[PDB]
This record gives C-alpha cells, sequence and structure tokens, in this order.
C-alpha cells in the first residue's frame, strides 16, 4: 500500500461499513505494513485509499485491528492532544479530544472486542475513528 497524499480525495470521504464476516485479513495485515513502514502508530483505511471502516493501531494500551470500530461512552469534555498524521507528514495540531473513551467493534476473526482507553491510547482511537468518517487534524 501507499499513504495517500495529504491531497486525496479519499481523506476527506466517509468509509463504508465492513459487512459482517468479511473476509479483512490481508487487508489489515496490509494496512499493518503500511503504518509500520511509515513509522505510525495509528492508520485508518482511508489513508490507504480503502474506504472501508477498519483501523490498526500499535497504542500504549492497544496494539491491533479494531473492525466497524464505534465510540459507545467517553468522558465529559476535553483535553489537550497534540497530534501529528502520517497523512499530513511535519504538521502538529493541538486537538481537543475525550480523556477516556470505549470503543467497540470486531477483530479480524469477527469476535467482538471492547477496548477501554485513556490518554494516548484514546487520543488515537478517536483520531483513527475520524479518518472513517472524512474527519482530519
Ligand atoms: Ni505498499
Ligand atoms: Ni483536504
Ligand atoms: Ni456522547
Ligand atoms: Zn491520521
Amino acid at each position: 500500500m501507499k499513504i495517500l497524499k495529504d491531497d486525496a480525495p479519499e481523506l476527506h470521504a466517509i468509509a463504508a461499513e465492513v459487512p459482517h464476516g468479511e473476509d479483512v485479513k490481508d487487508l489489515v495485515l496490509d494496512m499493518t505494513a503500511a503504518m509500520t513502514a511509515a513509522g505510525g502508530i495509528g492508520l485508518a483505511g482511508n489513508q490507504v485509499g480503502v474506504l472501508k471502516r477498519i483501523i490498526v493501531l500499535r497504542c500504549p494500551t492497544f496494539k491491533g485491528c479494531v473492525i466497524n470500530p464505534i465510540i459507545t461512552r467517553h468522558t465529559d469534555g476535553h483535553v489537550y492532544s497534540p497530534e501529528g498524521c502520517l497523512s499530513y507528514p511535519g504538521k502538529t495540531v493541538a486537538k481537543k479530544r475525550r480523556n477516556k473513551v470505549v470503543v467497540e467493534g470486531y477483530d479480524m476473526d469477527w469476535q467482538p472486542i471492547t477496548i477501554a482507553a485513556k490518554g494516548l491510547t484514546a487520543f488515537c482511537l478517536q483520531h483513527e475513528i475520524d479518518h472513517l468518517n472524512g474527519v482530519t487534524i
């Protein structure tokens, strides 16, 4: 895969729900490889031209994929999160993020997963889910 250029339309598009049970194993492998090759800690389908709701992460309290990730709970208010993005090399933005989130979805074997995250990992998750909605820093 390739990390799309900062002017790619896919970055602003909405990624489609993955049909339940669809074989995503190779896609996740490719996405993980793209993320690590670029020295990232997270990556979303849109960033590699895959308009499917798949994220991959290598964050302090979560490493792996989430298929159809959703935020089911979060803290009120916002906190400071300085973030870069593999799609925007050289740019750091001070984002407002929820300090804690719970993210739910499916793993590559279509087992339901739940991720309770705070701080950096919570920011990671919110940033990647944003990508799937065409939202960038
Ligand atoms: Ni490649
Ligand atoms: Ni743009
Ligand atoms: Ni809410
Ligand atoms: Zn990003």
